[PDB]
């Protein structure tokens, strides 16, 4: 029987979580966090998340009668994940983008041109790490911050442009600077780790 349970929104989207503590060194969260958000600003950002989550919690000072101590834990478990991430940057007459650190501009003055791109971790299950605060304001209610990665190998990757030249000094085409980018994240390994964040309140009954 569970001990409380919690909201949070992250980078994996938005739902919550419910809460055992076996002892106060050592409790579980399985939890669900989902969503489909939009960011239309030039730019477009898009999350589409589905996942379930179970990590074990340790709170190495979870006994501590001070809060701060007590509120540090390390959290290892795994997830079901699904998340796509999308960015699409579009530019008008006059205006400029960039890719991978360098600059482009309107290939032909007609048309919008643009980038757009998206990466994709889809993992049955993929094992997690991470280290979260969640200090008590009372008995009932707490914050908590947490971060860490889920270990899913690199994710899919489709990186396109539309209509776009180097602005000048730049030696490096549209072409060149999306298939750069593209196979950086599909085969260098500091990309199998999906990083997380996420913050929300925990409440006890």
């Amino acid at each position: 029987i569970p001990v409380g349970a919690r909201a949070e929104v992250g980078t994996t989207g938005y739902g919550g979580a419910l809460l055992w503590q076996a002892n106060p060194y050592v409790g579980l969260a399985l939890g669900y966090n989902g969503g489909d958000i939009s960011w239309t600003d030039k730019y477009d950002l898009d999350m589409d998340n589905n996942n379930v989550y179970l990590n074990a919690e340790i709170r190495p000072w979870g006994a501590s009668t001070n809060p701060w101590a007590q509120g540090l834990y390390i959290a290892a478990g795994a997830a079901y994940l699904d998340n796509d991430y999308d960015l699409a940057k579009r530019i008008g007459n006059g205006d400029t983008l960039s890719i991978d650190g360098k600059n482009y501009q309107q290939a032909v003055p007609g048309q919008e041109g643009g980038v757009r791109g998206k990466m994709s971790y889809k993992n049955d299950i993929a094992p997690y790490l991470g280290f979260g605060f969640a200090p008590k304001i009372s008995k009932n209610w707490g914050v908590f911050g947490e971060v860490g990665a889920y270990y899913t190998g690199n994710p899919k990757v489709e990186l396109t442009q539309y209509n776009l030249a180097p602005v000048t000094g730049n030696p490096t085409s549209a072409q060149d600077a999306v298939d750069k980018e593209a196979n950086e994240i599909r085969n260098d390994n500091k990309y199998e780790w999906m990083p997380v964040g996420k913050v929300g309140v925990n409440f006890y009954w």
